[PDB]
């Protein structure tokens, strides 16, 4: 493929989304509570950040994507807080 495969894995008990911190533009679509979502994204620098509803949780920062690259963000829940762990496959 000519795009990178990016997944968001919600391992928490709260709805969250992967979007940018430079605007309202998102990164991965179709992500809800206790679930996951996929999105094919151009092989460019993409600003990653974890939001819970309208609340900014963590700034994961710009990452470099490549064609055919498969990655997945694993966000766990603990103590009422979220712990995003970005994993490359």
């Amino acid at each position: 493929k000519q795009k990178a495969l990016v997944r968001v894995q919600n391992l928490s008990g709260s709805k969250l989304t992967l979007k940018t911190a430079d605007g309202k533009t998102d990164v991965v679509k179709d992500v809800g509570p206790q679930s996951h979502g996929d999105r094919e994204i151009n092989p460019v620098k993409v600003n990653l950040a974890l939001f819970d509803g309208s609340k900014k949780v963590s700034d994961l920062k710009p990452v470099t994507l490549a064609r055919g690259e498969v990655v997945c963000l694993y966000v766990t829940g603990s103590g009422g807080k979220l712990a995003p762990v970005w994993v490359k496959r």
